């Protein structure tokens, strides 16, 4: 059901590759749903993030952890940035600077303390998502123009009325696995 759900809604890639993640954690997508749904959300937001931005954006989501060191490792060696301890989500190539790119169901400030308090570096910029179309990002600096923002924002909130629809939406977000 919300398996269905996830292969109807998100396109195969994305499936594809959560189901490698979750297969890397060591979950099954068919019990640990609300999981499944959560990292498709997570990368679907991070592909369409690096896809608004001459290319703004690389990608480190989504790779398999020896490509995506690879990745922090050349940017760092090109770029003097200091190296996270945690593997992010983007870099941005405009303002230099690693981006931790966050989707919850709870208050984006709750998340937001969750997440820096988490990375605890003051170089990772933290841009949170929330499914009723609200964000919070480091020093208020949102990075993208108001349309790829909005563009997030409603493929979020439509995914939450997609789960709503099929009546998934209230275990969804009283989960906070994925997050
Ligand atoms: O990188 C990860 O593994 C990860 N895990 C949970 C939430 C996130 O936003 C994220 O980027
Ligand atoms: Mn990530
Ligand atoms: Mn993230």
């Amino acid at each position: 059901s919300m398996e269905d759900f996830v292969r109807q809604c998100f396109n195969p890639m994305i499936v594809e590759l959560a189901e490698k993640a979750m297969k890397e954690y060591g979950e099954d997508p068919k019990i640990e749903t609300n999981k499944f749904a959560a990292i498709c959300t997570h990368l679907e937001v991070c592909f369409m993030y690096s896809d608004f931005g001459k290319h703004r954006f690389e990608i480190i989501e989504g790779r398999d952890r020896i490509m995506a060191w690879t990745v922090v490792n050349s940017i760092c060696n090109t770029t003097g940035v200091e190296k996270p301890k945690f593997l992010p989500d983007l870099y941005d190539y405009k303002e230099n600077r690693f981006i931790e790119i966050g989707v919850t169901r709870r208050e984006v400030h709750i998340y937001y303390l969750e997440k820096a308090n988490k990375i605890k570096s003051e170089k990772t910029h933290i841009h949170i998502f929330s499914f009723t179309g609200e964000e919070m990002a480091t020093k208020a600096d949102y990075t993208l123009d108001e349309e790829s923002r909005a563009r997030i924002k409603t493929r979020l909130f439509t995914i939450r009325q997609e789960m709503a629809s099929r009546s998934l939406w209230d275990s969804f977000r009283q989960s906070e696995r994925g997050e």
